[PDB]
């Protein structure tokens, strides 16, 4: 689905991240975990770059993307949006904020959307790899307030690894809101620096002991199936793949 829309707003967030807000076309349906390709003619007339929709589809007028400046195209879009926003602190009030025109193509699925059909799920992510899971956690919130107990999902074990403490700020509010509203203990939140967050859940330190974690989760849910969903580096995916075979957990090869 190709359409000419606009970044109507953006946050600048630690570790050179943009919280893009993009105007959602009337016809654009998506599921949590979906991504799209985005073209920004102001950056490159012809290049398309894929990004997770970090929002949940229950939010009604805007899509969110969280994009980290890691190289040429994201570095440029960061500088464009920083510069347009500076330009406005200095002299902006006259007319409302001008939207960055962008084209979007999607949505495109990942098997992560199957999380809502799983009984027990492990979500492991590194860095901005969190975004698909950000979308899924928000969607799970809306879906308990709306239709309680219509979800086969009984337990979500969440693990989010970060080199820099500041990066947890991207979704500290979401994690807080989940800590407040999860009386029934659907979620097991685990933040690793590779509380410190101001959450009830203490930020842990070092690489997790994945062997001990899988052993414990296997023990909790035997003899039922556990599904592992991963968004992160290949070195970790090799370890996780070996562990999913050892304990009988679902793995999708995505690295
Ligand atoms: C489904 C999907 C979802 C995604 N979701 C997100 C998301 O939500 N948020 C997000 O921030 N990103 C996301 N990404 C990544 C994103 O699509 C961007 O294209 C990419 O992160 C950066 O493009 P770029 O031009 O800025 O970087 P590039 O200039 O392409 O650089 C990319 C990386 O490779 C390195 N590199 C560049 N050139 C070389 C070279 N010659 N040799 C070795 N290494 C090199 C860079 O230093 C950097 O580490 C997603 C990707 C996919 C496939
Ligand atoms: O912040 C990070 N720390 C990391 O180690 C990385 C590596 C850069 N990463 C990605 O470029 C990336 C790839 C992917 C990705 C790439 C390919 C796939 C395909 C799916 C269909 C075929 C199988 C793999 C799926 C997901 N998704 C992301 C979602 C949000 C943020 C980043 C990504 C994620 C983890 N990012």
């Amino acid at each position: 689905g190709s359409e000419p829309t606009f970044v109507v707003n953006a946050s600048l967030l630690p570790s050179k991240v943009l919280g893009l807000q993009v105007q959602r076309p009337q016809s654009f349906n998506y599921q949590p975990g979906d991504y799209l390709f985005i073209k920004c003619p102001g950056i490159s007339k012809f290049e398309w770059h894929p990004f997770t929709i970090s929002s949940a589809p229950e939010m009604p007028d805007v899509l969110t993307l969280h994009i980290r400046a890691v190289g040429s195209w994201t570095g440029k879009l960061y500088q464009l949006i920083r510069e347009q926003r500076e330009e406005w602190i200095r002299s902006g009030s006259s007319q409302s904020l001008p939207g960055v025109p962008v084209y979007i193509d999607g949505p495109y699925g990942t098997p992560s959307t199957h999380i809502f059909e799983s009984k027990y799920a492990i979500l492991i992510c590194a860095g901005i790899g969190v975004t698909p899971f950000a979308s899924i956690l928000k969607s799970i919130l809306h879906r308990n307030q709306q239709n309680p107990a219509k979800m086969p999902l009984k337990k979500v074990h969440f693990y989010w690894l970060n080199r820099e403490q500041k990066a947890f700020e991207w979704f500290v509010e979401l994690l807080s809101k989940i800590e407040a509203e999860d009386t029934n203990n659907l979620f097991d939140l685990n933040l690793y620096l590779t509380l410190i967050t101001g959450l009830k859940s203490r930020t842990k330190t070092g690489r997790p002991d994945w062997e001990e974690i899988f052993k414990d989760v296997a023990k909790q849910h035997a003899p039922d199936n556990v599904e592992v969903f991963f968004c992160g580096p290949t070195g970790l995916a090799l370890q996780l793949r070996h562990l999913c075979t050892k304990y009988g957990f679902g793995y999708r090869k995505e690295n």
